[PDB]
């Protein structure tokens, strides 16, 4: 809706950029573990055919297990390569989508994986880390849980990277649409980032958007329910953006739009994106589908599950 | 709104892709001029500081003047370089925004220029060609007016280019948002293209979006008023996309979104886009503004102007 009271200049100097944004986090693992105060921490790595990188990501996190980190799980998304055994050989516990929630048949896409991981974990804090990262840094998890353990009233922490400019979908799609529909959320540098942490109570009580909608849906639902102050962001360091083909990004953009529209009361047509390429006197069409149906809050399945929710 | 009856596969094979889309136009200038049937044609080149290219674009069109083309105008957008004299030396008539409509003070942006050119031209058909093109082809104008002169019921023709993949704002922003909000318009390959033609009656009767919103606003207003059949597209040939910085494209995307939202009943916040860059412990913010106010249909000023509307 129309917000004539707010300007981009206002947003450029928002107090949130000072109080809830850490460009140089200096927390130590020891003071984070001392601040757990009985809360447990689960780290979840979604993985669809990431045999080349999953072990490297796991090993950056494995030394924390039994100290800061209580559970280290790779949620296997139906991989056909060697993802599972390499994750196990690197020290992670691996759980398939079926084992995570056997009563419900798996759907494709990343949101399904993160949603199912709620039923597979027990931590009061859940940290999500992508398993395709080529150069993961071992301070990812400590930085992501810092604001949850050492600030007040934070329930969602987004990890951003400094650019040595950035992601095309982030800068052209997600952030301009957030300026139009949820302008305070443009304070978040990288709303589509895959490295973030949330408290279980929050995550059990929001729907999970399907496919690549999941990050932006969680950000907007958190903002709508709890306000900007409940969100924080932390600099995870320098990561160069790797190249993805424009055609993949366009299908992903379509789903980001559908998920944002469904959270913001915008009636999305539900129609997938067609992409055309030259042929002769006609085109070579390429289509993708979009989903407008969330997985409901995991709390709604409570008491119906053979493995009980924590 | 929700369109469960339409699918991307339906759109990939839409009859419109056959009847209103020309990948190999073979009209001759002679048969186009014979089909004018008393209609006149005005060619308008908006130009803001294009001294290096404007003359080259004009010269590709100048041989048509007095035959197919009745008026060849560069609408000078407040240039401070040598745009005006180079356009004149290349054979164009040059009209400033002030001279085009002296009763109204100029606003910045491309939409203002195209809107004012309606008052400066007399043609029954108006062709818009960007003045920054490095390699303009002399068949642009003939191809753009072909469907207007030789088809039935066409009022807007969009020129597209084959890629020797494409524009980032087009593929990630405009076309996925059109899939969500006006899915039939995803049949248009390049909705943000600057080379297009329209009939005067249509163009005098729609508002003109400001800045870079103007192309997408004209496309959606034409579709809403007249249907997909009233729109056509023609292959202008091979043009490689030149590189523009991501930060420019993000501000442009924000305005494309605001204009699309204003045509589709989506309440846009009106808040401009902030972009952040690393500094030290803080950021270097960069802001841009967005406009939600159109210029009204030029027909509404009819009879109030010292130079009468055609
Ligand atoms: O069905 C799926 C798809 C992906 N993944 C995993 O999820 C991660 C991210 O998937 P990827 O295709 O690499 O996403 P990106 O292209 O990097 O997309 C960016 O933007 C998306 C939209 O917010 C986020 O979900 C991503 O984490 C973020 O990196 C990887 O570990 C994948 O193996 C699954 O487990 N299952
Ligand atoms: O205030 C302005 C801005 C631009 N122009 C002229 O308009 C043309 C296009 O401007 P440019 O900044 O080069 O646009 P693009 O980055 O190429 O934007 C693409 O996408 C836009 C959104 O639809 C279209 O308006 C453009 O024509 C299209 O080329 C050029 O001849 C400019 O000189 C003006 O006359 N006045
Ligand atoms: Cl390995
Ligand atoms: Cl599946
Ligand atoms: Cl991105
Ligand atoms: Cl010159
Ligand atoms: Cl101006
Ligand atoms: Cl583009
Ligand atoms: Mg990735
Ligand atoms: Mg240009």
């Amino acid at each position: 809706t129309l917000v004539p009271d707010l300007t981009a200049t206002d947003l450029a100097r928002h107090r949130w950029l000072t109080d809830n944004s850490w460009t140089r986090p200096t927390w130590t693992v020891a003071e984070l573990e001392a601040a757990k105060a009985g809360r447990t921490i689960s780290v979840v790595l979604p993985a669809l055919n990431e045999e080349e990188t999953v072990g490297g990501v796991v090993e950056t996190i494995r030394p924390l297990l039994g100290g800061l980190v209580d559970e280290l799980i790779v949620l296997d998304s139906g991989s056909t390569d060697d993802t599972e055994i390499r994750a196990m050989a690197a020290g992670a516990r691996v759980i398939s989508r079926e084992v995570a929630l056997p009563e419900v048949a798996p759907q494709p896409g990343k949101g399904e994986v993160l949603w199912r991981s709620l039923a597979a974990t027990t931590g009061d804090i859940i940290v999500f880390i992508d398993s395709d990262l080529i150069d993961p840094d071992p301070m990812f998890v400590p930085k992501l849980v810092g604001p949850l353990l050492l600030s007040e009233g934070v329930h969602l922490v987004k990890g951003f990277y400094r650019r040595p400019g950035g992601g095309r979908v982030t800068e052209l799609v997600a952030r301009p649409l957030l300026a139009a529909l949820r302008p305070e959320l443009t304070c978040v540098l990288q709303p589509l980032g895959g490295e973030y942490a949330g408290t279980r109570e929050l995550l059990m009580s929001v729907p999970f958007a399907p496919g690549y909608g999941v990050e932006i849906g969680l950000l907007v639902d958190t903002y709508d329910r709890l306000g900007l102050d409940a969100i924080a962001q932390v600099n995870l360091g320098v990561r160069a953006h790797r190249n993805r083909p424009l055609t993949d990004l366009a299908a992903m953009s379509r789903q980001v739009i559908a998920t944002l529209f469904s959270r913001c009361g915008v009636p999305d047509s539900g129609v997938g994106l067609t992409q055309f390429f030259a042929d002769g006197d006609g085109f070579s069409p390429r289509t993708s589908e979009v989903s407008l149906v969330d997985r409901p809050p995991m709390n709604t399945l409570r008491g119906k599950l053979a493995a009980a929710l924590e």
